[PDB]
């Protein structure tokens, strides 16, 4: 599975803030069609975060806490909708999903798609080779994640930027869906260690060919945060300043331990 | 400039019949908000192939009120006439079987006319690349499809963000430039992919044709994907298109 390190664990609780505040919403849900849209994504992102701590999705579990949030009081104070959520998460047993920080900033978000990222990687490298297809529908889970990235936090470029260039995750999330299916008719995947290889290998005229970058998410999503940060200069028309660092793969590894 | 080539010929034809059936669908909006986004895609994809700003501007606001009640047959008849009464023979397209074909063809298309764009910069008309640039993206966002394939449609609207993206790297690698870095052109994408992972600003790679092998890439993913989307495996007559040999039918270097 996945190295335990600082970030990672920023990560993990980010990602448990972002799912209980995705949940917070559907109380203020005036909306048909959008209650029905949070409750797929809330049931989705809490599937992955029970997958990882107790190995099992607990569909029945979380489906009550989605009705619930839904038939919740819409006239909370913040903490009025907190102080029952974890009354409610303990009598299911799903304490481990609580938050442990609550200050919500765009790293929450952040952390929360480089999560995704990283269980996109570990349910790929420990792929059973027999039920390929529990892994494969994950992935189609995940691009319905990636598509639907609620921002909570109010910024209208940053949600129109994303809506344009998001098919970039998505993109690699599908080239996965591809390996593991030439998997499945009997052309392993060979993993290789630069994304400079991944995409030699693709350029051939024939479908013979299977190879996958190691920790493909966590550097499509890096590569994708950098660019984010990078085109932000535009918008903002301005060089570049000199303290402004990006981050690079070799530093990125280092940071999660990975290998 | 871009290389003549049969290929090319191709497609620009196909985009010329593109533009045709877009703006056919002005005459057929019965809403405010469709009649304006038909209208900026069209006048964006003739701007693409054209100026006669006026001359198309006109042949626009014909499409608007042209005979909802026609045929299509017709409107291609009428078409075909008022392009002539405006000096825009350039437009019309030589065939009108339309196809998906129709459709990557004008993507290449877009592409091409990307890579060329930024080759043959000016480096003091970049505020003009740079806001073509931008009605590019608008131009792919918001690809009509036309002919009915929705799951092509929902596909598309999950991965066209895979081309929006390597545009945007484009802008960036301008703004670079347009404050001091002037771009470095490299033969490969492997290159421009190994650039870009620096902490601080000192690269400014790009790709040679760029655009032209991202939209060759993006067509082989749609296409190698519709297998998995049919329960399948890719019949044993299927061929991906690869970079080297899409370069020789563009005669690109
Ligand atoms: C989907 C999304 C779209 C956005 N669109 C825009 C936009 O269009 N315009 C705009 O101005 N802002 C946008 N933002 C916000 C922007 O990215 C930054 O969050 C903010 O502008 C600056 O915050 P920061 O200086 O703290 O850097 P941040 O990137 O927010 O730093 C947060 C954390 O991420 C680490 N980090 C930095 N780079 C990487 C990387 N490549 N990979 C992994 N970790 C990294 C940092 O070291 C830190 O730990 C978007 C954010 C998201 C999540
Ligand atoms: C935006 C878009 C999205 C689509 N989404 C789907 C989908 O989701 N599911 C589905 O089943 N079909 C989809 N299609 C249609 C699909 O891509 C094929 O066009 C279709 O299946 C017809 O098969 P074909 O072999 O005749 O087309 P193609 O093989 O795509 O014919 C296009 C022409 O251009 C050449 N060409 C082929 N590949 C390339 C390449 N990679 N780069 C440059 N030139 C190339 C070929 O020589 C051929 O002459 C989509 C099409 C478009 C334009």
């Amino acid at each position: 599975m996945i190295p335990l390190t600082p970030l990672f664990s920023r990560y993990k609780d980010s990602y448990l803030l972002y799912s209980f505040r995705l949940i917070d919403l559907l109380r203020a849900s005036k909306s048909t069609h959008l209650t029905k849209l949070l409750s797929s994504q809330a049931t989705y992102l809490y599937h992955f975060a029970c997958l990882m701590k107790y190995k099992d999705i607990q569909k029945y579990e979380v489906q009550q806490l989605i009705e619930w949030a839904i038939n919740a009081s819409p006239d909370m104070d913040l903490q009025q909708f907190r102080i029952e959520f974890m009354d409610k998460t303990t009598e299911l047993n799903l304490r481990s999903c609580q938050p442990k920080s609550f200050t919500y900033t765009f790293t929450t978000i952040w952390d929360t798609m480089h999560f995704l990222s990283l269980i996109i990687d570990d349910m790929v490298y420990t792929r059973d080779k027999s039920s390929l297809d529990f892994v494969m529908q994950q992935l189609k889970t995940m691009k319905v994640l990636f598509y639907n990235v609620f921002f909570i936090l109010q910024c209208a470029m940053c949600r129109d930027h994303y809506m344009n260039v998001k098919g970039f995750i998505i993109y690699h999330i599908e080239l996965i869906e591809i390996a593991l299916d030439k998997e499945k008719y009997g052309t392993d995947i060979t993993f290789v260690d630069s994304y400079q290889q991944e995409t030699a290998g693709a350029d051939v005229a024939v479908v013979s060919n299977n190879m996958l970058m190691k920790n493909l998410m966590a550097y499509v999503s890096m590569t994708f945060h950098n660019h984010i940060n990078d085109y932000k200069w535009i918008q903002r028309n301005k060089k570049p300043p000199a303290h402004y660092e990006r981050m690079t793969w070799g530093e990125y590894k280092k940071l999660l331990n990975l290998q």
